[PDB]
């Protein structure tokens, strides 16, 4: 038997009229290409750039009746990647590429197997820098959906139709983690069917779900800002007449609330709208600011001038024992309404 | 009928004298090319680099009378992107590229349809790193216009003329957001007509409008610096003779004003001229600095030495009750004139 | 004798039927390729990206019986790297490339020696950006394993089998250090044998071990946060009635604990889960926060109103001498359980 | 008349002996090439890297007597950029490239016009990453000169001579700004004439001048550090015996001077030598440090022990009223000598 | 005389049997190549990456007896860089490339002159990203040696031998500075002679010396941390009984020592071991921490309870006048031993 590298040059040569610029079943039914991807790497999810890079194996399967053979004995051939330009291949591309390239190290990472009845299996290795828009209106408590869609560039719906295969359309590698997200093990597979002023093009997409982990922002940002609000409240139990003690506890509590918020903006993303962590640090700044405005009333009622001196110091102690109950209670109402409206979403 | 890949090699081959180095209507009227772009991605608007990257579909339409055909039955052909060098194409380029590339993943993302009367439709996919100059003299309250212009490189105005088409010249994709701006849904389409010492070249441009979002700088920078100025004012209601209380409230208020301004410069852009957020933090530093210079007068008039001791402590209380009205009032005048002169622009 | 550049063009030319698209021993036993790498550079271990770049010499050895020669006298030939496409080479690739390239400066850095019995030695120089997942649950006290695996792309296990050689499979260059790790001088060499829906492909891997150095985080982060907890404890020896001294020592100790934690997050990695350095800074924040809640009880029991005044000031001194022993003792229990549970791992 | 694309293939074909590897006027006088650049973009002036990127149109004009024609009627031809290798072009390069590339988007951005007497006009579009050394010994008050030189690589001075043209040798685009500099509208045009151990090569250069803007460093760094030195001086007017007031005003003024200097190093460049802004923040730290050493003398003379108690408290008030004049006066002498020695440069 | 571009095609054509895949003096003595580099640019010395980029002219000189000519009159020819593949060139490469590329802007920056007796001069322009390991155990006081070695890839020592020339082997351009180092004007030139399991390959290297500048770390980090230790010592001269004055001077001195160390870690490199600047900031933290532990003893001995009250206050004044001498003296001993052990290295 003749070797398979020369049997393909007889099957696709100057004879038999095979042209790699003409789709199979030309002027007939469309070409049904079935696809599945295999994700090797995933991550570096940027929020300044709003993209994420991924490393996949793209497998494509179509039927080419011009490549059916019956003389050669073996059930499958394998075309070398140097001779790849002599095959009609689909013009799949990604609608949100934002940059992508092949892998060409030690061999072009390509693969092409032509079966006996003409089924063609074409697997390649691609690095993508896919773009997904992100909605950071509740930043530590958010789920980010990042799609991945696969259009056709030059053939319309009456010529070429993409499908996912019905047996494992998207697999993900096992030991694959992320620094700031987790990847849920459920994928949404649907169509999009892009229209233009050119024609109905085909496309298929796959959605992913990214639940952001929580435990860093509690230990570093929520719990330390929580304790500073508690330290604002020990002024109501410190003596009234200890005037350097109350205002030294006042501003130095709103200075460590300023340092806690300023030093943590370097770790946060730089979007220009208000988050959920931004309204925590703002309202917790308002409880520390309100503690010194309480003492500014106490240091003025009690200093105000026996009948009337007994009256005014009774009023400044009344405004103190009320606020021992009111400021933990009002802060507990905010601490309910905050976590309810951001866990329910 | 002969297949379309060989009908184009008869239409553009060694016969018929078609040369891809000669424009249509040579030594005649100019070539009218009509263009429209479709923006897929948009963002990473840098201010250190003063650029922005964008991902478009560039569609071009011209008429080539050498490519009119009448033997072949179908109304449109489609040239394969490998055979692209056998077509006269316009030398469009972007006058502010600053770097750009094509997309070549799984197929060269190109498209070329030759109609029956010779109308040629040429769509490609380009990633641009277009450069727009930015004017940050009022940084949180600003509108940034970033143009996008499309010159001709080697053909002058008497040979090649660019136009926008009169049916949707610039579309933008739907789910397309930005981290720090919003994109207004109105586009300005005009000419520029570049002159050189070479000749009148043609160009068309498209302007975009970028209103910067506000809500981050209020919650993180304006409102916290606002409250620190309020805490400077509780010293006028704290007792005069409480000398460690007044000056402990003094410097620790101008220390949390220093920390608020120093820790927020990391989030701001690094231009070397004065912004509108820079004059907020500077004038708000002058109100906290002025509160301790008030007490430096009070701690000197009252300490100055019955007739004359009653006189001087009456003067130090007079300078205190005036400033209880004056410092909220002067700060309210600045709070009017600031927001009027930066919302009117 | 004819020169070796023309003896290879006789050995691999149009005559003898040598085809570079057909593996040796075709339709026979598989091809046994034995491999060894030589690491020149190593480092830039990112944790945001979770990768590391490396610079190796990849040596491959296989036997090709089509390239055995006996007319030419010398024991070894050497094919020039321009004529490299006329040799069957294995399609080795790295399963976690994440980007890689060759070196082409002043010559393509390739090498190919064909021995007399057909043994082929193929050495190249590759820069890899290999991806390894990292587990930072105990950040200063951690060992990071980063693998390096070498699959086959198009030939299955019945056609091509990779091996390490039994004489020094992985060497590392001598003067090769890292900024944040040390590299242990022991390598684990094993198989992986990747399965797909395509076939059993071969792969070999090599594990490395990276013990993180310690001495920076002690001097910069553990010891300074240790001393701030000691300064919280000098309040129990300062007088009870010195009310501005106790609370000035209180908040300014929890302000320098806030500054110590905020200013050190810029040096730490930005994962979104809790580390071991994150629970040090959190629990050490709880001991400084607890010191002022101690004095809030002392300043309330002693102020509470001879028989009963002698009773209450005796109780506030009792709660002070207990806490002189209890807070160094409770902190020593945490200081045991922390370092035991993170040195035992 | 024959079309111009075939008239050039007759003018430069196998006939007439035109060789693109031989300069015009070979073994005769040198080739006089006249050059002018047109700057489109300018900026991203790095100081860590010490470079700046620029985007120019490089126009070159020389005379080639082999390309003179008289049969064809029109005064100018235009060679297509695909056929560019059939023309002798000068080997101009930039002596401080540090990286550069062409622009190849939608057409190679090249241009070549051969006049009737043989004058050749060759315009291209280049992105350069030119390197200029910077001298930051007085950082906010500095002028940076960044040159741009254009050598010849393989032809010496007796073969090829570069010139600027005498009609606008360097133009700059109109709406072109910088984030941290301004560009003066005067250019210095001179020669350099590089010598080596190879031969006298030609080169021309063009200098630019970059005056750094001022207004950011005044508002953010000079004026806030100025006001902290003023707050050190209100201790001399606060009472002597107010011991917690004086030292609370002392260290908290040198703490807000520490925060002002530490938080502003992130915005400054990271050179490893002393600037002019570095000696401002250092000497202004010495005036705040000297204010507390003044009170350390006052709190020791007055505490030192009627005749002798009247003597020592008279001496501690004498050392206070002297320093009310001396510290504004000594700081004003530094405030003169500083701004004189950095505006005169 | 025939033109030189055709005389080289006669000297290296199909006739005369010249093969560019065979070294000169084949099966004879080795090839003596003499080399010298000319450094144009130098810098961006990274410490996270541990590399540095450089821009050189690499000149190589060897003798090829196949290229000797005597018919043509002129003493030197010059081969055009398009025809470069018809010359045996040495396979020099850099053993620590870590990435490198050529320069191809406006012409390939190459040069090749064949003398009359066959001496070949080959100069090219290369941008290298050479890797040098750095030892930051004493960070502001260190000398960094970064080598640059030039191996041979495919020819062993019995075939090809590199040498430096004996007339200026390494020159450096004149106006060439660095942001954080200075470059000493002395170069070490030596051999390395790499051995492998392949053969004895040749290599030559050149060492450079980089003394780090000092003046930034004194003004920004050493002197400000020096003055904070002095402010710890003014508590021994402030009154004993001024209890809010002593502890307000205590923690606020160790807070400005925390801010001085935290805010300066952003400018320092991120190695994970202890530097010399790291032990300065740590020991200077121990002197400020020790000043408050001194007063914690004074505030307990003097408060401890006429005979015995006179005894204990005499002991608390004794422990104060000792420490007025001891803490400047112990700090001066550390200030000797530190600068001796880091200037002697
Ligand atoms: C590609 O897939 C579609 C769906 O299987 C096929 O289209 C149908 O084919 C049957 C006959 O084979 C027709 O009766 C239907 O009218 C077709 N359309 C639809 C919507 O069902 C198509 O034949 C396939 N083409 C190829 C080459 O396999
Ligand atoms: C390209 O567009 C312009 C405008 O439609 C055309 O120029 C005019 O054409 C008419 C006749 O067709 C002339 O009467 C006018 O004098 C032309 N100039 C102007 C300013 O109106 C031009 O013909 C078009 N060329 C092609 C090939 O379509
Ligand atoms: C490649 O390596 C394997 C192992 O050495 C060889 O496979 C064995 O070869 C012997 C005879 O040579 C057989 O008896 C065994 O059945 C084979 N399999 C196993 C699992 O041991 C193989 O021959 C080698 N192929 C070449 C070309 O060298
Ligand atoms: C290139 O420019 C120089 C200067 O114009 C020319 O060199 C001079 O040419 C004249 C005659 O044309 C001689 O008398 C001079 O001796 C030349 N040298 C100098 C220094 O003036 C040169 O001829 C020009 N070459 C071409 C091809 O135009
Ligand atoms: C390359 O350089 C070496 C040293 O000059 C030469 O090797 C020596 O050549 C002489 C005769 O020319 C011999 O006697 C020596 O035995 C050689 N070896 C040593 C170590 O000295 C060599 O000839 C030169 N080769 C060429 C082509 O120039």
């Amino acid at each position: 038997p003749m070797p398979p590298s020369e049997f393909l040059d007889k099957l696709m040569g100057k004879v038999s009229g095979y042209d790699a610029r003409i789709r199979p079943n030309f002027k007939g039914p469309p070409v049904n290409v079935t696809c599945n991807i295999f994700i090797n790497s995933f991550g570096s999810i940027a929020e300044t750039t709003m993209d994420y890079r991924v490393n996949i194996f793209l497998r494509q399967q179509w039927n080419d009746p011009r490549l059916a053979y019956s003389e050669y004995p073996d059930d499958s051939l394998d075309l070398d990647p140097s001779m790849l330009d002599s095959i009609w291949k689909p013009d799949l591309f990604f609608a949100n590429e934002k940059g992508a390239n092949f892998h060409e190290v030690t061999t072009d990472n390509k693969l092409l197997r032509i079966s006996k009845n003409g089924n063609v299996l074409y697997s390649i290795r691609i690095t993508l820098v896919l773009a997904c828009p992100m909605d950071l209106k509740n930043f530590p408590m958010d789920v980010q959906t990042c799609i991945m869609q696969l259009e056709s560039f030059g053939y319309t719906m009456n010529d070429l139709i993409f499908e996912w295969d019905e047996k494992g359309a998207v697999q993900v590698a096992d030991g694959l983690t992320l620094p700031q997200f987790i990847l849920k093990e459920e994928k949404d597979l649907r169509y999009c069917t892009k229209h233009y002023n050119t024609g109905k093009f085909t496309c298929i997409e796959a959605r992913f779900h990214l639940e952001r982990q929580m435990g860093y922002y509690l230990i570093q940002m929520y719990i330390p800002s929580l304790l500073i609000v508690i330290l604002s409240w020990v002024s109501f139990w410190i003596n009234m007449d200890a005037a350097p003690a109350r205002v030294g506890l006042g501003i130095t509590t709103v200075l460590t609330m300023t340092t806690q918020s300023s030093g943590s903006r370097a770790s946060l993303p730089k979007v220009s709208y208000v988050k959920a962590i931004d309204i925590w640090m703002a309202v917790c700044l308002l409880f520390v600011f309100s503690a010194l405005l309480e003492y500014a009333a106490v240091n003025f009622i009690a200093r105000q001038h026996e009948e009337m001196r007994k009256l005014f110091i009774s009023r400044a102690k009344r405004i103190d024992t009320v606020s021992r109950v009111a400021f933990p209670l009002v802060f507990l109402i905010f601490n309910i309404f905050y976590w309810i409206t951001y866990k329910i979403i």
